[PDB]
C-alpha cells in the first residue's frame, strides 16, 4: 500500500543517492527526501510517494 | 483560495472554541486545529481544510 510503498521508496532513493558523492548531493534533493520523510512521520503516505517524485527528478 | 480559506478557517474555529470553558475544550478538537496549523505552515492548506473539518464535527 501506500505506507510500504513510501518506506521502500525512501529506502530505493537513499540508495541511490548514496552511491554519490556527498559534496555533490543537489539541496533540491536532499530537501525533496526531507519532505518525504516528514509527510511518511505524519502518516501522509501518499504525499510522501510525491515528494519522492520529486526526489527522483531531483538525481543528477 | 486553500491559503485563505485555511487562515480564515483557523480563525473562526478557534474564535468559537474560546468561547468555550477552557477545562471542557476536548482533546481531540485540540489536536485537530495542532494539525490545521501545522499543515497551513508546511503550505498544505488544502490538508488544513480537511483538517477544521475535523475539528468543527469535534466541537461540543
Ligand atoms: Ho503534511
Amino acid at each position: 500500500d501506500d505506507k510500504a510503498a513510501c518506506a521502500d521508496g525512501i529506502a530505493a532513493v537513499k540508495a541511490r543517492v548514496e552511491k554519490l558523492a556527498p559534496e555533490a548531493v543537489p539541496q533540491k534533493l536532499k530537501r525533496a527526501l526531507k519532505i518525504a520523510e516528514r509527510e511518511q512521520g505524519e502518516g501522509e503516505f501518499d504525499e510522501c510517494l510525491e515528494a519522492l517524485d520529486d526526489a527522483k527528478r531531483a538525481l543528477p
